[PDB]
């Protein structure tokens, strides 16, 4: 609430950031390398992004990534699909969602309805080579069906901000080369701290 | 032109990421590492940037930042001030800007104008804590002058795609915890590249 923009504000930093790589570019850096060719991009201006919860921070999400003209289509079980389209959102059922996203972010809670909602089943329904952030709840993606996208070039990339565990016991997500994270940072400025 | 938006993007990119400091977050998590107190942030909306350059990518970037909330102020000895404040940015005297920014971003040529534009004498009237994206040209910010800044804590980190010689010969500014960097990668998208 308070918090609401901290959270969106990271979680478009992290769109920004599988686009173009900037923390494996920054770690090629430090590392005294100089690696153009490996980390060549991706423009947001007309790739579609999936906006799965379209609650405030969902909605606060959308309107900046428009500002970049990405496409902003999305689901939620209860908000109307004209209110949504108010702040500038295609609302679908979650079945036409998938083949149409360059880029997924998820916006829930944590519910039965939502755990494990990115799965095998749902990764095998997006476009080759999408890329998903989470910033929202540990366990709305299933680790385990996105290190297998992963590896399998299913999906380019990943952002996580949560985990199943805290901090993660499990490591294979963590150290693969196309995911970037963090340590549960979507409240952790100041502003949101300091009311 | 063709690249202005994968240079904004870069750009915008980069602020963000000096906002919440992802690239050092996904370093220290690929360490093993769970450091929130560390990667304490700060939030966007409400801050001021300051925009040196407002051609085609400054006004870009002012658009997109605009949506987080941002205060857009900026320099430009070419571009009238009725045609900035189209896209939202305040034009001021360069003397004005130094002191309100948070954050300041360099859209301009390489000239003799412009290089150190961003030097010892141009840090000492910004706010203390201030953070300085160069997506633009080598050189525009003073490498040293920079470097001294980020030591006192003048600057409290920089984004750096271009420096004054490619690949960096001086390792100082790379190797400094609050600075991120890229391999010049401004226009290294396929958008860009594939017309
Ligand atoms: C299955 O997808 C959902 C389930 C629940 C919510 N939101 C709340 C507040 O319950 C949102 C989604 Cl997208
Ligand atoms: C004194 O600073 C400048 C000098 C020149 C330009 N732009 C061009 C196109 O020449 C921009 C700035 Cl901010």
């Amino acid at each position: 609430n308070g918090n609401s923009l901290s959270a969106a504000e990271l979680t478009c930093g992290m769109i920004m950031c599988l686009a173009r790589q900037i923390p494996q570019a920054t770690a090629s850096m430090k590392d005294g390398k100089w690696e153009r060719k490996k980390f060549m991009g991706t423009e947001l201006n007309g790739k579609t992004l999936g906006i799965l919860g379209l609650g405030r921070i969902g909605r606060e999400v959308a309107t900046r990534m428009q500002s970049f003209g990405m496409k902003t289509i999305g689901y939620d079980p209860i908000i109307s699909p004209e209110v949504s389209a108010s702040f500038g959102v295609q609302q679908l059922p979650l079945e036409e969602i998938w083949p149409l996203c360059d880029f997924i972010t998820v916006h829930t809670p944590l519910l039965p309805s939502t755990t494990g909602l990115l799965n095998d089943n749902t990764f095998a329904q997006c476009k080759k080579g999408v890329r998903v952030v989470n910033c929202a709840r540990g366990g709305i993606v299933d680790e385990g069906a996105l290190l297998r996208a992963l590896q399998s070039g299913q999906c380019a990339g990943a952002a996580l901000d949560v985990f199943t565990e805290e901090p993660p016991r499990d490591r294979a997500l963590v150290d693969h080369e196309n995911v970037i994270s963090c340590p549960h940072l979507g409240a952790s400025t100041k502003e949101a701290q300091s009311r």
